[PDB]
């Protein structure tokens, strides 16, 4: 429950680490919401698992 | 395997940049994938763009 | 036409990738405009070529 | 020694992510420390969490 | 006397480089002030030495 | 050559930090340049400052 400034490429780095061997997808049009949330608010590593392949 | 892991972190940041709005699916997985090509030799931004959506 | 949060050192990383073997220059006083633009608005990779050596 | 130095830069970013509000003390120092473990083999986020506060 | 957008993990990367072999600590609750200052204002590398071990 | 490429990405981020308002010209090019010195051995922030404007 602290903002982590997961803005821009930081979110892709976070997904890279969270998702491991599965990989992930990064689709700006479909992920406008989580992009904003992780940058200016808080988003959990558990929530980010939703973007693993 | 650590060097490949670290190389992948740089790759996903580069894809974030070059793919822009299109985004990308990251599959280190992929047969003949981006890690095989671009952690073995330097990929230009034109070569990295092949992996975008 | 999507902001990429190319703030702070991200802009230097972008120039590094765009400019390749030419290298680039980063001069905060002279580049106040593009620094602001790439961070809070949109700036193209083609525009960034203006700061390659 | 440069590879270990660069690996450490990635480690501290990963710890920033996984440790969240708890934070961490970074001691490359430490006997049986994080660089010995995680620059030799890939550490998952669960292994990295062992180094958090 | 120019802001360097040392936000989020950038501050931990800065501490990593500044502190060298000493290492550093990153404690969000205790360091709310310098976290804000380095992200939205200016903070010197000399000031950051206060968070080396 | 990939390791040198990745090392360079870290170097330009470190120069962004240490050079501050002065900025820098990045020439991987340069005879006896920063990649030869600092991707072979670890450069402190004082050694990196030699490459600033
Ligand atoms: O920009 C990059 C990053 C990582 C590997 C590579 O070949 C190119
Ligand atoms: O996420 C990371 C970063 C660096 C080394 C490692 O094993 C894992
Ligand atoms: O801070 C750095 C980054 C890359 C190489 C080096 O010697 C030092
Ligand atoms: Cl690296
Ligand atoms: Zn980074
Ligand atoms: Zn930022
Ligand atoms: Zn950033
Ligand atoms: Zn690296």
């Amino acid at each position: 429950f602290v903002n982590q400034h997961l803005c821009g490429s930081h979110l892709v780095e976070a997904l890279y680490l969270v998702c491991g061997e599965r990989g992930f997808f990064y689709t700006p049009k479909a992920m406008k919401g989580i992009v904003e949330q992780c940058c200016t608010s808080i988003c959990s590593l558990y929530q980010l698992e939703n973007y693993c392949n």
